[PDB]
Order: C-alpha cells, then structure tokens, then sequence
C-alpha cells in the first residue's frame, strides 16, 4: 500500500486534508465538561409533608411509594431516607447503560398511581420526581450588600426575574434555586383568638372561601336563543393578591356587628415557603441559583453565556445587589485544557528539538510536526464519532498517548536515512525499500496495541466508564497513526530528503554500546538471571503500592462541616457557623475568597441541628505558596477547628470527579428482615459497630451514617375525654398542627405569579411544651376547651432519622479500609462480623462497594486476554509458537522504574498511572517488535547469522529509539511531574511513564538482543 | 414507549374512577400472559397455616420479586393480612349502630397525625431546646383496634 | 378562568419548566378566554419524536402539584401534536331523519 | 430472569421462619436449558462423527 | 422592547437560506480535493474548478 502510495503523493494530503478538517470540524461539534456522564443513572423521588416527623413521614408516605415502585426495569437497588423535617427521598439508581430518560419515566409513572393513598397533604405539596446528578455547572448567589433585603426577598427577585432568564438559556439543562419564592405567611396567636372563641379551623376554612375563585359563564357563548347582539365572559370571584386584602377577612361577626377579621387574630405579610434553611455569603443575606449542564453543551459556551445574561439584567436590581459566583467548574477547566494543548504545542517542539540534534535538517524534522498534528485532529474526529466529549478524561487519554504517536513518526522517517546513506539510493527509491522492513511490523504493532487498550474499555461501571474514556481516545489516537504512518508520512518523508559538533561525538558510541553486547555475549545466559530478579523485584513492588481511583485534587472551592449536638438550633449553629466565617476570612484573608454559609443541610441529616460552610478561594495565581493551596488550608483549618466547643466542625476537599464514589471505603447497609424493630436493629448495629472496632488492625472508622435517636415530646389525645365535651379530633388534630406544624392553605397571585398561602402560629405562642396550653378548641356547645382537658403529654425517645434499604428498615454504615490492608479485606472482615449479628437481620453492599463487588478482581483477567490475544498476533507478524515469546518479556522492564515511583515520588497506584502504564508496555513492545523484526529481516532476508543479525539489528536500532525516548523523557518532565496548581493528575499521567519510561528504554537496549538469542537457540534444538 | 401511552392516556380518566377504586390501585403492566415460572412455599414444620404463608410471603418476599427488572407482572396465590373488623349487626343495633359509626370511629382512632415541633423552624429571640411534637400513632394489633370508642 | 388569571397560573408554570429537555427548537404557548392552554414544543429535525415526547412528560410533571386543584383534576395532556388535518371524512343524513 | 428471581429469593431465604420452604411447582425455564443443551451436546458429539 | 422571530415555514425557509452559502462552499471544496485525489495534479482540479 505504501510504494503503491509513495508515488501517489498529491493524493495523500487531500486524505490528511480530510481527516485534518473533518477533524478541526469535529473541535467544533464537540462538547465540553469538566468530567463525563460516570455514574450510573438514577432517579430520587423527594416528597414534603409539613411539620411531620420520621415514624408519620415514613409510615404515611414511604412505604406507600416502595410497594409500589414495581414493573420498572433494570433497578440495582433502591434507598429511601424519612427523616423529622417531614420528608421524604427515595432514590433508584439503575443499571449501567439503562437511559435514565426512561428510568425516570417508569418510576414516576408507577409513582403517579401511588398517589391516590398518600395524605392528601402530601398530594399539596407535591412530589417530585428528578434525576440525581449534582454535576453544578456552577452557583450563582444574589447577595444584598446594604442590609435592605432578606434571605426572603432576595429568594423573590431571583426567582421572579433571573430564574426562568437562566432556565431559556443556550444549555443550561437544570435550574435550582437557593431559597423560596415570597409565600404568604399568616402568623396566627392562640390569645388574639381565644377572645373570640375561634380555632385556626376557622382561620382555615375561611382563608378557603376568601381566596377562593369560582366558575361562572359566558354571556351569549352556549347555546343561545334568537339574535343576541353580546356575548362576553362573565368574571365571578378571583383570588386575592396582596397582604392587605388578606387582612380583611371576615372570620366572624358578635351579636354587635363586631369587626374580627383575619388582621386581628394572626399578622399577615410576606414571607418565605419554607424557613429553615439560612443562606449567607461572607455574613451577609444571600439567596443564589445552581445550574447543571445540558447534555451536549457547553461548559465554557454557556458559562460564558450565562455571565452575559447576568450583565444583561444588572441594570435592573435596585438596592446593590451584587450577582457573584462562589462555584464555577469552568476557570478549572479552562486552564487545564490551555494545559494539554501546551503539552501538544511543546512535545512538538520536542520532536523539532531533537530529531534537528541528530540528523540536523529543516525538512525531515518537519514531517512529524506536520504529521502529529494530522494524526491529533483526526483522532477528535473519531471520538466525536462515538458521542464522546473533550473532557479532562478524553484530554489526558492523548497526552497520555503522544509517546506511541510521536514515536511512529520519528520511526519512519528515521529509517529512511538509514537506508539513503547506509550505501543507499535517492529519495524516493529508499522510503520505498525502508517501507518493507517496518511495514509489516506496523501493522502488526497496531494489532498488539489493539490488545493492551481494547481489553481495557470493558471494566464494571462506576469506574470501568472512566477507563473506555482512555481507550477509546487512545486506541482510536494509535491504530488512526498506524494508518497514517503507512499513508502520509512515507509520501512525505520520500518527496523532502536528500547542531553539528555531534553525528562522530556518537558514532563512537554506538561502537562503545555494542561491545557491551556482543563480546560481552559469550556466557549468554549472563544477564537472564539478573531479569528473573527485576521481575521478582515487581512481583513486590506491586503488592506494596497503594490503590487509588483519582489523584484528589485542588478544585477552586472546600468545606467545612458543621455539627451541633443533638437537640441544637440554628441559631445556635450560626455562631458556629459565625466563627468559621471569620476565622476563614479574618484569619487566611489570602487564600480565602468567600465563605458561603447555609445552615439546615449537612452530611449525615438535614435539621435545625446541622450547617454546612461553602468556600470558595483566590484565583490559583494569588494563592502562590505550596501551603497556599488547599491540601494544606484544610490541614490547619480542621486543627484550627478543634478549639470549638460541642461543635464537631471538620473540613475537607471535595474529589475530583464530584458526584461519584468516594474513599477506597466500604459501604455498607444493615437491613432488617423481620418484625425485628427500630430498638432491635439499633441493638444490632450497635454490636457490629462495637465488635468492629476491636479490629483496628483490620477497619478503622466503622461508623452509622445516620442520626441517634433523640428525644421527642408526645402530646396525647384522650378520645374518651373529647367525647365527652363538646370537643372533635377532627378540631383537636388540626389545631396543634396548625399552630404548630404550619398547613398551607390555598394559592394566591402576588405579582401576576402565583404563590402559596401559609397559615400558622406566630413563633411566639410555640416553643416550649408548658406553652402546648396556650392553645384552645371550641367544642360542640361553642365553648374553648384547654388541651389539658382531652391531652396527656410525655417525653419520649424517637428517631429523626428512620432509613431502608431495598424495601427494609435498614441502618447504613460506612467505614474505611485499613491503614495497610484491602478494600477487599476490609469488606471481607466486616461480613464475618455481620454473620454473628441476633437472627433476623441482613447486610447488604451498596455505593461503591457495590460495584466494586459485581465487577472487582477483573483487570487480572481480561488482560489475561490480552496477553493471549497479544502472543498470538504477533506470533503471525513473524512464524512461530516461539519468536513473539521474546518481544513479551519486554513487559517488565516498563512496570519497574514506573513501579518505581513508589520511590521517586510519594504516590498511588490508580487510573492515570496504570493508563501511563500502558504507554509505557506499549513502546517497550513495538520497540521488541521492531528491533526482533530486524534480527529476523536481515537474517532471513540477507541470509544472516544466528547472532550476526542480533548484532546488526540492534546496531541499526539504538538511535531510533534514542531519538525518541529524549523527546518524550523531556516531552513528558514539564509541568507534567512537579507542578503548581490545577494539577494532581498531571503529576499521575507522568510519573509513571517519566522514570519507568527511562528503564524502558535505558535498559531494554542491553536486554532485548539478548532476548532474542535466548529464543532460536533454545527453539530448533541442537 | 407503548406502555407510556397507555398511561398517559389512563392518567386522564384517574380523576373520573371511583375514589373506591382509586384508593385499591389502579395498575397498568406490559407482561406475557403466561406464567414464567411458579414459585412455591410451603411450611414443613406445620407450624404456620396458608392464612399465615400468604400473608409471610407477601409482607416478606413479593415486594423483591416484584420489583425485580424483567417480571413484569407477579400473582400472589393468597392474600397478604389486614386489620378485619369482622362486624356483627346484632350487636350493632343492640346498642344503636351503623357500620357507618364503626368506620368514622376506626378512622380516628387509628391515624398518624403530624404535630409540628418544639424549637419552631422560624424561632424567637434565642432559644435552645427543640424536638419533634409527636401525636397519634396508628394502632397496630388487634389489640387496640378492638379497644376502639365506640 | 380569564386568560390572564388563566395564564400565568399555569402557563407560566408548565412553560417554566420546559427547560432542559434535548433538541428544543422553539416553544409557544396561549392562554385562553375559556380557561385552556396549549403549550408547543417543536423540536429539531432529525429527534426522536417518541424520546422527546418521554421528556416533556418527564418535566410536565414538576410541575402538575404546582398547578390548580381542578385544572389538575381534569386534564394535563402530553402529546406528539401535528398541525394540519390530513381528512375531514365529514356525515350527513339523507331524508331528514336526523339533526345537526 | 429467572436466574434473579431465583438470585433473590436466596438472599432471602437466611431471614425465614422455622418450616418455610420454597418449592418449585411450575416453571418453564429448565426444560429451555436442557432444550439447548442437547441441541449443542448433538453440534459436538456430530463433530465426533466426522 | 419589542423584537421579532420567524416560526414555522418562516424559520424553516430561512434556515435554508442561510446554510447555501456554506453548502456551496464545502461541496466545491470536495469537488477540487475529489479531483486532486484520484486525478493526480494538484493543478487540474484548479483548472476544471474554472
């Protein structure tokens, strides 16, 4: 093909051409994001049933919705919280490839039949059926800088006016909001309206009648009578639409003409939905927008499309609103991706840079540049062609690769000037006799590369998906050079050709090396059994290097984690929230960007209790030590921490991939699975705890990521009693949750959008228990009765808190490995400790835990494939059961130096080293393949000798490489190993090919020659 | 997609059906007509009855099946328990009662009621203390339905 | 209902949600003087009509608790709309046997 | 499927009371396993006879 | 305040429009790489493109 191209030429280019623009024109069609689509698909279902508590949200609404949740297809399993803020979420999460636009479907739809048997309270408020993915492509955050607004109001105006602005906006795929939407507060008082014998029933329905609107026909319109000259639609009553047309309703008039209207009983004015969740921004009211992507958009496209609709609209807030952006996953990948198409720009001039040192031109060198970047916009053309994204996975899976791309080029057109100088003909005349000794061997090499990468691409899920991102990029990246190193670069290379000090100041060298071969081959079997101890050196160099997923990284944010103890409150959670928010501003006011501060989420439990404290830094540039970076502001931060009082308050740095499977941590779920209650899983789970951490050889950390019981307060109505006076639990009921509990009423338009009307208690006449008293109802003769008349009332312990696993109560505890030990280990051990647990309960395996058991000990097994399909193709580049047998024991000799950065660094054995570590098998083989087909070439060809063509193929080798290996070692030591900030992987990509790539090659020139004599000699016999 | 649409379009009528009927769930499945397989249980120890197994079976091993990707559709060859207020309309009349009374009272004395809480989501001034206020509990044994007040 | 109290009650609320969904080429919607809205999605040539269907169901639905009681108790319905008749087959009675 | 039924009703089985069994009245899956197995145990034992 | 959109036909038709004069384009384009390719000079494409 290519001396039936060679002439050609003119051809050619139109291909390049092609594959360069329909390449370039692909980097246009193609979509960015930080990360791509990882985790399996899966569905929460979320559901609110106003001042409830666990035991109610659970038994009223939970189960209702499990029994349920049937006829759906390709559920892995499923997990529901209930918790005492009376709510309820349930999440699917599906099988691997299951579209989620369906998955979503199903559930919601078996859901929608549920429905009719949940508390037609629940029904109100609705249920929400969404997929899980907080992927942000960044939060906003309206903040008010004058205190003017509230959390509240400033919750109105982005809601109002920006919400929807955002949600039409070119990508952005999912609007959330950070706080409510100006609801209708009516705070009621038990004693304004004891004086006038009404309960909040008569509050209620009454807001009911007053707010209402009715039907009421047109004029003309249905069928009519004669000639009518008009119709018209007749406008009956329509809901009111401001505080003070809330006021006036008539709740009840005395024999007098008494004015008791609604004013007078509770306080009307506009407020939040819900209350309890406080969002501030560096102290002050805050009240932002979160956006995901789009799927198939932009990260950098709509990030900057949606500053642009924000510049738009800023004109129009009033008091100095400020609209900043304490979360933006764009800068990172922006400088990132300016990083990366550095390393393309530069390993480039690498290859000028050297190549120039060694055969000194200005037109042979430039046959690689103008060939990588041909095989490189191509290959983002066929992931393009498979959906695929450029995203910091893709991105990597080349830079990881330009090694075995720039090695092909140097190859080629290498062995042209050893041919059209070694006694040689012209131009044209020696590509063409150089296109016989390496074209078999190349497509021969993209078969053996086909295999140690395709087998990759196949792994479990979570993970495994990460990896086909690497595969796919590169495998595509290396068979597409194949394609064009038989196609361009020999029509190149043969229509181009014909530092200085050097070409001698090596030829002595060549000399000098290969007498360190032959001369020094004469025992032979010499240096084999130094090999036998670099392997049984790796055998122990693997065992030892930890396991990892990814180099946890410096994102432009952290957190901190605030936790109160049991029975706390938000307020008392804000001072120490308080004291974070200036020890991170006041006492680090060069790292520390903004504190963004929102107590009533959390880790474990939503609650009065808990606050979580989101901090965003400087940009990188600014923030310019070592220890200005953010592995070491947590480092002191949580010390800096552990001076607090009751206040567990932690702080951490998010993982890289955000919304994916944390700790190389076990997950694990105690279910129930008989009458057994809450009490008695308790008593179980905290055996296992116990009886677990008397391992600490084995698990450290077993923990319940759960909440305690806690103690509750339990009002108790006597029927009897109610009975007996005038007094119906149908008024009873209402009126403690009424005041107490909060109950949304009707609807309302304020502003031309509607809003809901909330009914409840002023804060006052409901705190403490010795206030349940405050409260009366009228019973049948028409007079109020005080709760101590039909109540009892009797501290008890509950559960904020109540979990399931798939359809059973279950308790979900999650630990950590061990300082030494497996992962493997680790859940191995924690279920000989649950096998010993009281009869009727079960441990099941979820989260990454899960897959880490269906899939797990693979990656020993399907390469076990590759090997086999390894041996077996090049076995047929040459012809035999034996020669290909010495191009494999190169293996090694590329694990060890990169299984040796357990020395020279401090690091992991995970995703990226273990891809590196594939580059590195990848030019460690095709080298074998290419210095093993010469020793077959000329041996076969010009009728050579046993160990004259070992001698002589290995002579013309030793630059190729060389040549090569220098611009990669250097291609591959930039930042890429010792690097500042938006990094990590970097350092990972590198450090195993860097030194592992060194003992690749300054080592695999001594030791294959003698690999391919310690083969022939031993296969034919005597 | 076909079983979408048949829901779409059912969805539309939900509102027109019998609360009655509503309120027993109304299903819609895509499943083959023949049974895949028949899945026994049985009690050796005689120490259960089939009253007993139906019930165990259900609250116990039907919601996994069920909700297991590919059986589109399972039957329970029994039935799963519930409180039965096995009426009597003697003793009804002996004492001047309908069954409609028995309803109206086994609907209020067996509820789950929500009571807001102590430290109410928007406080006062500054307060510590809060927890959740915890009413009706819905009765759960024979027991306390029949202690009902009639 | 009268279309602005039609309208903006649920019109805003349905169209507001109408984001995310895949291939959205163009919206358009009208209240009504009758109380009766018609929210359009048209999508790009080219998707899948049954796929797209799927997702303006999938997001209708965050929004119908959102929506009046009795607009909810009623109607709501998704559906892979057209524009223009194919037919007409219309029917009449011969002899007068039968009424409009 | 049927392989997770039968998957799932093991996982199951630890948590039952005393005399609790599961039998196998019906099933059509077995016959369509020993079905194909003889139509391939016929493919190899032909290849014998050649 | 008061902008404009085509619908319909309308944001069709223009669509059409607008695409030609990169349709026209690319086609040529391939033509002249087409010639070029299987041809042999990169000169009479330039010639038969007249």
């Amino acid at each position: 093909m290519p001396n039936f191209f060679i002439d050609r030429p003119i051809f050619a280019w139109v291909i390049a051409i092609i594959i360069m623009l329909a390449g370039g024109l692909a980097i246009l069609k193609l979509p960015v994001a930080q990360y791509p689509t990882i985790a399996p698909p899966a569905v929460t279902i979320s559901a609110s049933y106003p001042g409830a508590d666990a035991k109610t949200v659970q038994d009223t609404v939970t189960q209702v919705i499990e029994q349920n949740m049937n006829g759906i297809d390709n559920l892995m399993y499923m997990s529901s919280n209930s918790d005492s803020t009376g709510t309820v979420q349930i999440t699917l999460t599906f099988e691997s490839g299951t579209d989620a636009d369906i998955a979503q479907v199903q559930v919601q739809n078996k859901l929608q039949l549920a429905m009719p048997l949940l508390p037609q309270e629940v029904q109100q408020q609705g249920v929400s059926v969404e997929k899980s993915s907080s992927s942000f492509l960044m939060v906003v955050g309206v903040i008010n800088t004058d205190g003017t607004m509230t959390q509240e109001d400033i919750s109105d105006y982005v809601a109002a006016n920006m919400k929807d602005a955002i949600s039409r906006t070119s990508g952005v795929g999912d609007v959330q909001l950070f706080g409510s939407q100006y609801a209708m507060r009516i705070w009621m008082n038990p004693n304004e309206l004891n004086k006038f014998q009404l309960t909040p029933v008569d509050v209620i329905t009454a807001i009911k009648a007053q707010n209402a609107q009715v039907a009421a026909g047109q004029l003309g319109g249905t069928p009519p009578v004669k000639g009518q000259q008009l119709n018209a639609s007749i406008i009956a009553q329509t809901r009111l639409t401001s505080t003070e047309e809330f006021g006036k309703i008539l709740l009840k008039v005395n024999q007098d003409g008494s004015r008791v209207l609604l004013r007078d009983v509770a306080k009307i004015e506009l407020g939040g939905e819900n209350y309890d969740i406080i969002a501030e921004f560096n102290g002050q009211p805050a009240s932002g927008l979160g956006i995901k992507l789009a799927t198939g958009a932009n990260a950098l496209d709509t990030a900057a499309a949606i500053r642009a609709e924000l510049a738009k609209m800023e004109p129009f807030f009033p008091s100095g609103l400020k609209i900043v952006y304490p979360y933006d996953t764009t800068p990172f990948v922006k400088i990132s991706i300016h990083e990366v198409v550095k390393t393309l720009v530069e390993a480039i001039i690498l290859v000028f840079l050297v190549m120039y040192l060694f055969l000194q031109n200005f037109r042979a060198t430039l046959i690689p540049t103008i060939a990588v970047p041909v095989v490189l916009l191509g290959t983002f053309a066929v992931l393009a062609a498979f959906g695929f994204s450029i995203n910091t996975l893709t991105m990597f899976g080349m830079v990881l690769a330009i090694g075995l791309l720039v090695d092909d080029a140097i190859v080629v057109v290498e062995n042209v000037e050893r041919v059209m100088a070694e006694e040689g003909l012209p131009p044209k005349e020696a590509t063409r006799k150089s296109m016989g000794q390496i074209q078999g061997a190349l497509v021969g090499i993209a078969m053996v590369l086909s295999a140690v990468f395709v087998p990759m691409a196949f792994f479990g899920g979570s993970t495994g998906a990460i990896y086909r991102q690497f595969s796919i990029t590169i495998v595509s990246a290396m068979a597409l050079s194949v394609l064009v190193a038989l196609i361009l670069t020999p029509a190149l290379c043969a229509t181009m050709l014909k530092f200085g000090w050097f070409n001698r100041m090596f030829e002595k060298s060549t000399h000098h090396y290969t007498d360190s071969v032959g001369g020094i081959l004469r025992s032979t079997g010499r240096y084999l059994v130094l090999y036998l101890i670099i392997v049984v050196g790796m055998a122990y160099l693997f065992v030892r290097l930890p396991s990892s997923f990814l180099p946890d990284e410096d994102q432009g944010v952290f957190m901190t984690m605030v936790q109160l103890p049991a029975g706390a409150t938000q307020e008392r959670t804000q001072k120490v929230l308080n004291e974070v928010t200036h020890y991170y501003l006041t006492k680090e006011k060069n790292n520390v960007e903004s504190v963004f501060a929102v107590n009533g989420f959390g880790f474990a439990g939503r609650g009065q209790n808990t606050g979580i404290a989101f901090v965003s830094l400087k940009d990188w540039a600014d923030r310019p030590g070592e220890e200005n970076k953010v592995e070491a502001i947590t480092m002191r931060a949580t010390r800096a921490f552990s001076q607090i009082k009751d206040a567990m308050v932690f702080a951490f740095n998010l993982p890289a991939i955000v919304e994916l499977g944390t700790a190389t941590g076990f997950d694990f779920e105690l279910i129930d699975q008989a009458g057994l209650g809450h009490e008695k899983l308790t008593q179980a789970r905290n055996q296992l705890l116990a009886e677990a951490a008397k391992h600490p050889d084995m698990l450290t950390s077993v923990r319940p990521n759960g909440l305690e019981d806690t103690p509750q307060f339990k009002i108790d109505i006597d029927q009897e009693k109610a009975q007996a006076l005038g007094v119906s639990i149908n008024d009873i009921n209402t009126t403690l949750g009424a005041a107490w509990g909060g109950s949304y009423v009707n609807d309302f338009i304020d502003r031309g959008r509607v809003k809901k009307v909330y009914v409840m208690s002023e804060a006052k006449y409901r705190m403490l228990p010795d206030d349940i008293g405050d409260w009366y109802v009228r019973a049948a003769d028409g007079q109020m009765v005080p709760f101590s008349a039909f109540s009892s009332s009797r501290w008890e312990y509950g559960s904020p808190r109540l979990e399931r696993y798939n359809g059973l109560p279950s308790m979900e505890i999650l630990g950590q490995a061990a300082p030494g030990k497996s992962t493997g280990e680790a859940m191995e051990l924690m279920e000989q400790l649950a096998s010993k647990l009281p009869t009727g309960v079960g441990y099941d395996w979820t989260g990454m835990s899960y897959q880490e058991r269906l899939s797990g000990n693979q990656a020993p097994s399907l390469y076990a494939i590759s090997l086999i399909v390894v041996f077996l193709c090049l076995a047929a580049l040459y012809e035999s059961w034996s020669i290909p047998f010495s191009v494999m024991l190169v293996v090694p000799l590329g694990v060890i130096g990169a299984l040796l950065a357990a020395t020279f660094r401090g690091l992991t054995n995970d995703v990226y080293f273990q891809v590196g570590l594939l580059t590195t098998i990848g030019l460690s083989a095709k080298n074998a393949i290419l210095i093993v087909e010469f020793a077959k070439d000329l041996m076969d060809k010009e009728g050579k000798g046993l160990i004259e063509a070992t001698l002589d193929a290995v002579r013309m080798r030793l630059r190729p490489i060389l040549m090569t290996s220098l611009a990669f070692i250097l291609g591959v030591m930039p930042l890429v190993i010792s690097t500042g900030a938006g990094s990590g992987a970097q350092n990972a990509v590198g450090t195993g090919v860097m030194g592992g790539m060194v003992t690749a090659t300054v080592l695999a020139i001594f030791f294959v020659p003698v690999f391919f004599v310690v083969v022939r000699r031993r296969f034919s016999r005597k």
